[PDB]
């Protein structure tokens, strides 16, 4: 995959590990980067822009908890400007066990909405040209921390679907792999408080800065491997492998 | 685990693994076995009631979608009523993909719910017993059937969600396992929606290849509640009952 001109849609471009992975793909000289966030952030858009003005960048108001026939009303009109949209980057989240139906609506319905909203415009079977989905999940999607039972549960629900896609390909045209970080360099909830201390106990073990996170990132989606499961973790970009347990036989 | 004389709450006790699971539970002498489900079934609970009169039966009309606080509602009054109860079984779900938002609200979301309930009466930190509870999950939590990838999904939620109830077991008291049955031959799979209709003979395909009765479901099902191993992730695919090992590709270590 070359970025150079390429039109990409991301999804919480402006936040924690999003943002540098936005500066880093400005970078490449893209055609158009399309944010789509829930609030937004007038300085980083404005820094955004000023790190390559000929990328057109422009910003859309976007809550991803929105239903399909909502999300499907913005991509018309974002196709409409755009006629092609090459990569999709879904980098919505939180973490806040005390929010048990929010961390499900963001993290891991939201993600299959957004993905089946695209769908309509990418399908193959409908003459559409297929596409590419990057999303962001989370290692916690391979083995929970158990103290953050519901995020964790989300992730592993999104690492599922992105595998599942990358299956569908054939039959879509929609090409699929997760990108997930590993502690990434405050505080938060855990479910029914089991542990206080989560956030204080993870980032004093070894971590990873933003930057990095986010170079590997663009490594990654330059890579454009369907099917691929990417652990980012300790600076590194390693492809991880899924036992295989059962089998369909379909 | 002896199921003498235990007191047992079942969500979605009527469906078809269900019924058979519960057919198989009321054969050990419990004291207390407590229905909840969506639809009331009065011929099946007259039938369960039939085969052990000597376990008490009731049934409740309810919906796994519904807010947590009506949840717990509903559970003070059980508790009031029976004082203890020793084991929660979470069973269920929906196989339909053209339904995103139901799927996901019904096997992961209300699973997660009737859990952060009963938390609140068993939790040792507020001076709770403690207790046990099963998780009808499925194997497609482990490897998906892609072409209904929306509720292989919710599955893998539930898997994950379950193994970390368990670690959590030395701080809340609770202990849980997994059930996860392979394909059951119930109503579930008789016919069903693909996401996108990305396979509209889904139903069909997958039912050439071999399965396993609801019946020898339900009885690996007690055999699974009698071992009654926290953390286990139990398969129950073509009529055995066997542990998984879960691959460590990642520790938080804390
Ligand atoms: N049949 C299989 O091959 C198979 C394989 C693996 C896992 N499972 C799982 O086993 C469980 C039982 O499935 P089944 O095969 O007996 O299907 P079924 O359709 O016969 O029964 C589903 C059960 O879930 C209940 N339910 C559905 N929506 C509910 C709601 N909103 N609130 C409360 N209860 C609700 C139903 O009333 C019923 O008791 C499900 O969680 C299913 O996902 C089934």
């Amino acid at each position: 995959m070359d970025l150079t001109n390429k039109n990409v849609i991301f999804v919480a471009a402006l936040g924690g590990i999003g943002l540098d992975t936005s500066r880093e793909l400005v970078k490449r000289n893209l055609k158009n980067f399309v944010i789509l966030d829930r609030v937004e952030n007038p300085t980083a858009l404005a820094e955004l822009k000023a790190i390559n003005p000929k990328v057109n960048i422009t910003f859309h108001t976007y809550d991803v908890t929105v239903p399909v026939a909502e999300s499907k009303k913005l991509l018309k009109k974002i196709f409409d400007q755009l006629k092609t949209v090459d990569i999709l980057i879904n980098g919505a989240g939180i973490l806040d066990d005390h929010q048990i139906e929010r961390t499900i609506a963001i993290n891991f319905t939201g993600l299959v909405n957004v993905t089946t909203a695209i769908l309509d415009f990418w399908d193959k079977r409908k003459g559409g040209p297929g596409g590419i989905i990057a999303n962001i999940c989370s290692v916690t999607g391979f083995n929970a921390i158990h103290q953050v039972p519901v995020y964790s549960a989300s992730k592993a629900a999104v690492v599922s679907f992105t595998n599942s896609l990358a299956k569908l390909a054939p039959i879509t045209g929609v090409t699929a792999y997760s990108i997930n970080p590993g502690i990434t360099r405050h505080t938060f909830n855990s479910w029914l408080d089991v542990e206080p201390r989560v956030a204080e106990l993870l980032l004093s073990h070894p971590t990873q800065t933003s930057e990095q996170c986010g170079q590997n990132f663009v490594k990654a989606i330059e890579a454009n491997k369907n099917g691929a499961i990417w652990k980012l973790d300790l600076g590194t970009l390693e492809a991880i492998e899924w036992t295989k347990h059962w089998d369909s036989h379909i």
